[PDB]
């Protein structure tokens, strides 16, 4: 994942022409916090919770999410910084990568446990993280909420109101319009242009996404509105399948915080069967590695947009290509989150807010304008999407890191 | 008194369904600071005044005057600051309330002496404040030159220029356009406004300002211009009528003078469709249920007068940016905010069968106990 | 030479009818720091070198370039503090006058011997610099590439990304677009301004440029490309001349006396000093005269052109363009925003317009010269601004 | 290898009788930062640099040395970071237990480059460290020059002179005299101690320093001019024995040397009544059992070694002070906590019916674990 | 004049065995801020006073006086503030020099002004000091009022009282006890520790104090009190001999050719400049001469009594006390707690002590004088601490 990650960097790297040096520097976050967090628990028992915060370059404040899940590793944490900084380069904000992590289950917390965690989590950081050195936001198993929890400790720290720090907000304290979607909002609009790419009409298109979180949910709503059709959908139980298009209002009806709704269906299937759903478009919007060696000649779609951190493999984004379907990488795809997170930042820092009509333009334009750069530096170069987005995201931190003089 | 303010906060949350808890949050400063200070007098003696900073809640930097009066009180300042929430929370503003106030009569004192009064005050209070934590402002017997030594003061303090620190600054500190008018223009645009949801051409309305005094023949001049037969003015003779329209140089009644105006007594004979607000409690309880009863629209003093809270706050962001608007643009930026503001109050008032300045009340109180809420404060 | 600074500060102050003790406050800058940096030297060598920085006035943050030359003096980077502040106020930015100047010969320095310089620089005087005290930028044999040294360095110092400590950084750490046009803009702009007030229609308009170099060159593509006829450009061998106008572009592609004695409407003398002069003041055809370099016109010739009407803009207002976009850099690094090539030009163009008309007001009500209106406004700003704060 | 010392901390804290929670919360460094540091080579390359910076726990400044070795890991630091806190709640010291590492390899390095490694460790890690936060020092291939450019780094960084920031400075940048001799010092009077404890007069007390070596010579002259017969020494090629006393120009036990001399295969045949270990595990685990079965006092290293770490500490508090110790004030102070650091944990032992060893633990483990509790962490 | 110093230091680092990059980056202070400080005078007028603060070298935070007087020069602040440096040295104080001045005559300024002047002073500079940085003292026509006031302001602008960034406090704001006696004090111990070099009992030691002044009278009375015979005393109409030894006590209730040609062991000079001369240093009895003032002897004479076994104390070294005291003020201000009387006295001695006795050893083994010996030990520790830090 993170060796893959630096497969692409080493490949992107160089192709620009670059000393090895950058791709050293580069490789690895330059700075990674790891904290143990005691939190005192309901049952009046006492949890250390380990925390991993990571930058992986500061020509720019470091940005980037944090996430709660039992299955978040230091490895994880890196790769997932990395992956920012190209997002950032990407879209092109004042940004470097950066990520967080919490080993825990929210799904086992209460609403209690989870602020004493997220408080102890800033407690344990402050030193190295604020509106202007890091910049964290929601990812897995974080919300709104927690940004807000998190926001006030460092408010408490700095002694005064420090909305920059954290992304993601409540509107209510400097957050942002438009940005509870922004990741799937992000992912639509970098979809609609590969249709309009392929020639494909969204109009009656058939969706198949992978994943009902955040950014899959709010998906599947964007592309049924679209005029889509939204025919496979999962969570982590499993996949729902309507060859003409589930209902999706009331899937996420049916659907929990934590974006799960399979269970309450018997004739579900499996995950791996999801990827192979007959379509026009395959977004996978779940966890990582789901597109590998094994499946990639087996997927029906002809456009495949990452919505999800590394979803598919080197060779599962080789073998897309080798038979000519559309891959929008993840670096791309996802960064709708950032790109209004850095809204969100910009009004943190000027105090003054934006409407969601200038949210979703500016949004619009700055992702559209995103895709069509790797689009065509794609094209120029005989290369794929992976490698040219890679190109793009890490153009500016290797030029700034030369600048400065740490290369 | 402060009771006063307290019910009104206690009304408003009760309406939105919050529990007493959140009342019991509100209903005093969550900071306030009083201080004695220092100052050396002309004939050489040395006057302690006492001084009051109040920040009544923190979701949101704080914001508000500072009064140097002889009858400001601790527990007016206090009020005061809970006042400046409402405000804020009425126009939307990422500020919570904050108030100052100093016991001293400016009109006693001398320039130089009130110089060292100013700056003893932020002296004092400097370690609470600051354009991150607590904006002052003008108020009764202050102005942009007490701002501006304020503001030496505090940025001496800083090591460097923080005109952010305090509003109300002269320009060439980084003081705003569009002071003057902001109050008026706010109205102006609550009008405006009103009119629009009552299907009321401005172009021939029936305009009537009581008071002709500042605000008033200002508002009479916005009409008149705007097309509108200004048919009455007022001032404290007597007032005109002419159903042509007075040349300046009912459908709309802008009492802009004193209190009671608008009582039981007289409630029911307000022929206007649509009463502005321009002034402080021009309309008792009772006037204000009357006017419900019968379809008058009126518009609450407390969202028609945010003119000047708003193009307060348009010279802190500048102060944040380091850029300063055009006169023009100050204009456009306090209009969609009153706008925003004048039609979420509208909206609520419409859809929860209230009048306006209960959802006011609402609106205003509302953002504080979501933040506060959200930052587990409650 | 630092007096020559403080003549036209006490000049102007005194029209302005502020008392002695203003100028007694303007006339120096109220901070000197004058710094001592070792700098390990590539032959493992040790050199001292002496710096300066300098705070005109406080009444806003100091704003100023830093030059590396081997004949920069304490006294000059005084002066050019000072000439900042005017600049500053004439632009109506929210800073106060500040310069810099290190006694090096870059020209003479190694790659890393200027970054090692640069950095001790910073660590000199971070103390009393940053994005809301002292924001340098580049001058004379400084770039963007020392630009980022300093800023990476007082970054370390903050121990955070300070983009707004110093101006002119490349694009990836928070640099500004529209740097490279933003003098010969801020002419062009102060050009078709001038025409306005009198009365004259750029789209047929005689141009005249001296100096087909640099900016000379861009002023003339600008004019011929607004519908101008540049009926006249001149480099260092002489001038064209073509009543119907020189196509600027077949020229791109590819006497003095006389060219400025040409029957044009504007006259843009963009080369060396003294070519405007009581000695052929009097010859000048053209209707305006705006300045795009140093000191192209003597004090009577600046005379003569008042007593004509021909409207003389003073190069401390034409030039004002590429502080003007040093100062939109810093705004979007307080921001954390940065702004479109378009979005810098436009707001380029509202503060030159802004400045331009204030000045041209001033010397008309007042009966005088734009070059006398311009250091007036220039130096009241702070004038007004020390008075507010009790300074004097 | 890093369980080792979690075993230990379990154990003690254990003993003492504290919940599994504390074992929890002390078995990792609460805080763990690791860098990634570009330094320019002299040959125009460009090399980065991993380094790691472990505070084990808060409850007082963290204090701990910087290692520079091709073999330095994470997972060792990490243990490292924990083995400090252990030495400084035995020597009672207002510390937390802290730790750095920089892989590299300090021998083929020049001395520009150690010196742009040593300044950008700083720069990676000067947000967390600092003369209140967490004090660095000397370690592996580190020394009092690369102590003197992290100090000025960290200097420059404050913008001002921290020599508080670092310890093992040069003595013209604040550091403290009694270095060299702070360890071997430590012993003494760990020795002179627990011969009081056992009724052992110094005067003709039987001494055999294992190891003439670099601190066992040192040791070997101590006693012999504390006029004890220093009866035996030995360095790598066997022993000198003279009942009368070795002229330096059994009673005591000092091994002196290498790890695991006493062992169970010979642990019964030790003459000697009291064994002060004056290096790493001289002793295995049964060994140091059998010589408690016997009535042979065994001095821990643990705590026998502690003068090195207390003579960086009394460093850092007279950079606190501006003012700096003489010789001989270094002395009595680092005699004054080993003295009461030894009974400390002599008389835990005793009360308690357990050797050493295990009580110096205890005591190591127990200060900052009273601290996390009354702090509310556990 | 700023040449002297530095030859000084020159010869110092030479003798040393410095590399000349050593003296290059000792020479001038690392660090000059000077800055103009406007005041509102009583006569309703505004006055606008020129200030310097220098920072030698920072191997240490900075120390050093501030004077106000009509003639303090930049070049004059920029020299004290070496010589700063070089006591610092002396004594083995944590700090680096520094100096201050502000060019007005107190003399002719009131109270109020002078608290304005004063609280201005430290608003200017107010950055680049504090007690971590650089810490004041009064001087010339400063004092503990002014360095209250100065204390005022500054704690102001931290916003907590920073009592350790100013030296020389009245007692209630935290200045310390033995400020007083501070320097003749230090030359005492010396003389004493002079004696113990020379084999000379104290309780019989015949000594002559020139001037019978403010030190010089407090120094007699020392003698006295140790039972030496105080065979000789003078003010400035001639001297008082008496084998048997003068009761300093008479004398202290109610010629010089002849006074310091006098039969004594201790020679304090405590007067003027060049009273021991090439003319009459081989006349010089005493075998100890332990300058109490600046300058008595020439350089020749400094020769002179070296070639004779005559031991002179450098005056650099002997009146150290008042640094000393200033010092011990700070380091009370950082514990927070503050020295009895005694406490202050034995530290002062211990320093002084063993500030003599390096100094000596110095002198001894490097076959110089005391004088040089000086100097180099005030000038060794920041050119170690330089070098260790890497800036040399």
């Amino acid at each position: 994942v993170l060796k893959s990650t630096q497969t692409v960097i080493h490949k992107a790297l160089e192709k620009l022409g670059y000393p090895e040096e950058v791709y050293e520097l580069l490789k690895e976050p330059m700075r990674l916090l790891t904290v143990k967090i005691p939190v005192r628990m309901d049952d009046g028992s006492v949890k250390i919770f380990t925390g991993y915060r990571a930058h992986n370059d500061s020509v720019g404040p470091t940005k980037g999410g944090i996430r709660f899940h039992p299955n978040v590793t230091e490895k994880e944490v890196k790769a997932l910084s990395i992956w920012m900084s190209l997002k950032c380069g990407i879209i092109d904000l004042p940004y470097g990568g950066g990520k967080g992590g919490i080993v825990c289950d929210p799904r086992d917390m209460s609403f209690r446990e989870l602020e004493r965690l997220s408080r102890g989590y800033v407690r344990a950081i402050s030193q190295i993280v604020g509106p202007t050195k890091d910049v964290p936001a929601p990812d897995v198993f974080t919300n709104s909420q927690i940004m807000a929890w998190m926001m006030d400790e460092y408010s408490r720290i700095d002694e005064f109101n420090s909305p920059g720090f954290i992304t993601g907000k409540p509107l209510v304290l400097g957050g942002s319009h438009g940005r509870e979607s922004a990741t799937a909002k992000g992912v639509t609009i970098c979809i609609k242009e590969a249709a309009k790419k392929r020639g494909i009409d969204i109009k009656g298109a058939r969706v198949v996404v992978q994943g009902f979180g955040n950014a899959g949910s709010y998906l599947a709503k964007f592309m049924h509105d679209a005029g889509a059709k939204v025919v496979g959908i999962s969570d982590a139980y499993g996949g729902l399948y309507d060859p003409e298009g589930l209902d999706i209002d009331y899937l996420l009806d049916r659907r929990d915080s934590f974006g799960t709704v399979t269970k309450l269906f018997n004739d579900t299937i499996t995950n791996q069967e999801l990827l192979e759903l007959d379509c026009d478009i395959l977004v996978p919007a779940a966890i990582e590695n789901q597109i590998t060696e094994e499946n990639a000649h087996n997927i029906r779609a002809k456009i495949v947009v990452e919505a999800a951190n590394g979803p598919t493999t080197l060779e599962g984004t080789k073998i897309l290509s080798d038979r000519d379907i559309l891959l929008v990488p993840d670096v791309l795809a996802s960064a709708g989150g950032v790109t209004v997170s850095y809204f969100e930042w910009v009004q943190n820092n000027q105090g003054f807010y934006w409407s969601e009509e200038e949210v979703e333009e500016k949004l619009e334009k700055m992702m559209v304008k995103s895709f069509n750069n790797i689009y065509e530096m794609a094209n120029n170069r005989r290369i794929d999407m992976r490698l040219a987005a890679y190109m793009v995201g890490v153009r500016k931190m290797a030029e700034a890191s030369r600048f400065r003089g740490w290369i």
